[PDB]
Order: C-alpha cells, then structure tokens, then sequence
DNA sequence: TTGACTCTCTTAAGAGAGTCA
DNA sequence: TTGACTCTCTTAAGAGAGTCA
C-alpha cells in the first residue's frame, strides 16, 4: 500500500509465506562445462498455494494483502521490488527468473528488467560460459546453443549481395 | 496444388521485385569490437511496394500471385523459403532477419527456423563475438550487451538461500 | 489479376482485474 | 478477510485471411 512501512510489511509477509514454500534443488548448466546447484522456493502446484497467494493463470500467481479495508494485489514476484522504479528507460519493469524456473519464487532468483532483458536470459550462455549481463546470469538460458535451422540464407539468381 | 515449377517461379519473381527494392549500405557491429557492412534491400515505407507486396501490419507484408485463376499469398519474407519444411522438432518455422531489419527482404539477410532460435538471435554476440548459431549470425543482435537491470536478487530476512 | 487497405492470430517471457463463497 | 477460481492484456519476434473495385 501507500506507505513505505506499509511495503516493507507486504515484503516481509511475502518472503515469510515463500520462505515456507519446498525447496527444490536443480542442477543447472552454467556453461564452460560447469554445472551449479541452485534452491528454487516453489509455489505449490494446485491450492491452497499460501496465504495471501492465488493463481490466476496456468503459471501465473497473483499475492494480496487487505491494509486499510482495501485489497491490494500484484503479480506474485513483483512483491521484492515494490520499493523500486516500476519502468526504465520507458520499458514497464518485469520480474525476471535467473532460475528459468516460474513456480519458483526466491527473490535470490528474480530480478527486475525489462521485458526485452527478461527473454534475452533464455539464451546466454551462463555465468562461467561467458555472460555480460551486469546483474549476473545464476545458469546458461535454457534455449542457448546452435539452434535447429532448417535453411539458411540463400538466392536462385544474382540479384543480391549480403 | 502449386507444382515445383510454379513454386520456383513465385520465388523467381519475388527474387526480380525485391532485387529493384532502394539497396541501403548499414555499418553493423559483428562482436569482437569490429564493424562490418549489410546491404539491406528495404520494401518501401508506404504504397506502392513493388509488384506483388501489400502491407497487411505496420511492419508485415505479404506477397500475392494469382496462378491458374486461384489467388496465393504468403508472408513477405517466407517466399524463399516454400520449397522447405515448414516445420522442425514440432515447432513452425519462421522467417528470420539476420540482419534484424524488418523492412530488408534480402533473401541473403533470411533464414528459416523455430521462433525460439529467431528471437535468440537478439542477443548473440555475433560472428566475431562468439555466435554458435549453426547458422551462423550476420552480426551482433541490437539487444547484446550488459542489459540495464533495475534491482538484481535481494532479501530483506533471512528466509532464503541461493 | 491486382493494389491497398481491413481484420485477427501465434509464441513465450511477462501482466491487471472480476466473480463467487 | 481470505481463498479459489474466472477472464483478458503486453511485448516484439513472427503469421493467415477478407473486402472492394
Ligand atoms: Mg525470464
Ligand atoms: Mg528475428
Ligand atoms: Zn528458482
Ligand atoms: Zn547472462
Ligand atoms: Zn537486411
Ligand atoms: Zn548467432
């Protein structure tokens, strides 16, 4: 709500329901042909999820909290950064998955990005196999590796130059 | 259906059209530190678009032939591609700017793969950068680099471990 | 047969809000 | 107040199809 106290408490209500979620721990590539272990928090998968969470989509959650006999709802990993700009450089701001993991809701594991640096995650190559990304990859993306192209570039008559 | 003939000549006279679009010289970046150059030949920016072409979004095209009085038409920058698969590991093949400029119908600057493998593309660091695309990149993708991350992975208890 | 418009849809990373009990 | 559902929306890489003259 309004207040920064008032945030502070949703934070806290939140990492103590999430704290109690299962630990899961996955293995991941984290490239150079190293392996990690990361600790996913992971919202059940069919209700009661915790209290104050619901789901509103296949993997989609939504957290709520009644202060000053109103509700007030947002998407379920949003809540770590509810004291932090909400867009940047006129791109709304996304919680981002390190994990590649959506029932997972350790804020070890999120972070807060545009949409477009959210998805591009899905293809680095991974903290030890060369990422640049500033707030640091925790695996290699999940999609990074040569792709499976069917036909590349090409021409049937000489009309064009690369 | 369309015989292979009749489809080698729909992709003739895209290949004629296209070849008359405006040619513009772009400096790009291939990773690595270095630049290099694509020659992109771009569909005009309003009507008329060449022989064929009509806009069906702000950045879509298709293209129209009319063969034995039954009208084809085709995604713009898919006509290189009608005598390949159109689909790989169950998943639908697209048209794929490695140049990423929409507007270039190049078919030398097209390749044709899953839409997971054409967004990765955004992000590669590029031929001279470390690209493993099996098809290789033309050049860095526009959203390389360190991302501009708002907030990265914090707690405010003790709850977590990473 | 052709041009120039019109409309909605797909995907996979993310969202907001309403209906009931 | 809290829980458990329902619905549609956003973005940026991509699509198919209708109308009229
Ligand atoms: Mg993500
Ligand atoms: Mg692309
Ligand atoms: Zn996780
Ligand atoms: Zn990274
Ligand atoms: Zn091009
Ligand atoms: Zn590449």
């Amino acid at each position: 709500a309004l207040t920064n106290a008032q945030i502070l408490a949703v934070i806290d209500s939140w990492e103590e329901t999430v704290g109690q979620f299962p630990v899961i721990t996955h293995h991941v590539p984290l490239g150079g042909g190293l392996q990690g272990t990361l600790h996913c928090y992971e919202i059940p998968l069919a209700a009661p999820y915790g209290v104050g969470f619901a789901k509103n989509g296949p993997t989609r959650w939504q957290y709520k909290r009644t202060i000053n006999q109103v509700v007030h709802r947002w998407g379920s990993h949003t809540v770590p950064f509810l004291l932090e700009p909400d867009n940047i450089n006129g791109k709304t701001c996304t919680a981002s998955h390190l994990c590649h993991n959506t029932r997972c809701h350790n804020p070890l594991h999120l972070c807060w990005e545009s949409l477009d640096d959210n998805k591009g995650r899905n293809w680095c190559p991974g903290p030890n196999g060369g990422c640049v990304h500033a707030v640091v990859c925790l695996r290699q993306g999940p999609l990074y590796g040569p792709g499976a192209t069917v036909a590349g570039p090409q021409q049937r008559g000489s009309h064009f130059v690369v």
